[PDB]
């Protein structure tokens, strides 16, 4: 699948995108205001993410750190990125269908929108001032706004045992973005595209 990814911040952001134990493509990149980077995901892709990280420093190696997203210090992650982190999911050819969707389970740093650019299904936006309302105990200091699991590390937020329901914290996630995940077992906001479908990653869609 394609994957073509913009930037339309107002400041730098390096992109990443990995399936945890592998980049993919290349893995990361620097991706100035308007800039535009077009990926290559190969089919079959089961649990692959592209997010964003801000305000970043990376030596003549690609070897550095990222004050959201950091993956491992590397320009080229390979593995995922550290929270806060907004994320766009996807599950590629499964039985038939492509699976995307939005996630604040990680928290957020960057406004998103991801919408397949081929025909059969609908896209899905989380574009709202998360971090400017972000409540205080989850505002990160480094920049964006963690998910209670992180900050409390409690069974309830990371949803240890399987049970677990929403809360002051996921709520409000869901209230600013009600088509993005808000915990690790919400009603889902999954869609379902057709099988090999390509897609757009957008930052800051709307600013």
């Amino acid at each position: 699948a394609t994957f073509e990814i913009v930037n339309r911040c107002s400041y730098t952001v390096w992109a990443a995108a990995s399936k945890g134990d592998a980049a993919l493509d290349a893995g990361g990149r620097q991706l100035n205001s308007g800039e535009s980077w077009t990926i290559n995901v190969e089919p079959g892709t089961n649990g692959g993410k592209i997010w964003a990280r801000t305000d970043c420093y990376f030596d003549d190696s690609g070897s550095g750190i990222c004050k959201t997203g950091d993956c491992g210090g590397l320009l080229r992650c390979k593995r995922f990125g550290r929270p806060p982190t907004t994320l766009a999911e996807f599950s590629l050819n499964q039985y038939g269908k492509d699976y995307i969707d939005i996630s604040n389970i990680k928290g957020f740093n960057v406004p998103m929108n991801f919408s397949p650019t081929t025909r059969g299904c609908r896209g899905v936006r989380c574009a709202a001032d998360i971090v400017g309302q972000c409540p205080a105990k989850l505002k990160a200091p480094g920049g964006g706004c963690n998910d209670a699991c992180t900050v409390f590390q409690t069974s309830e937020y990371c949803c240890t045992t399987g049970k677990c329901g929403p809360t002051e914290y996921s709520r409000f996630f869901k209230r600013l973005c009600p088509d993005a995940f808000s915990y690790v077992l919400d009603k889902p906001t999954t869609v379902t595209c057709p099988g090999s479908s390509n897609y757009r990653v957008t930052f800051c869609p709307t600013a």
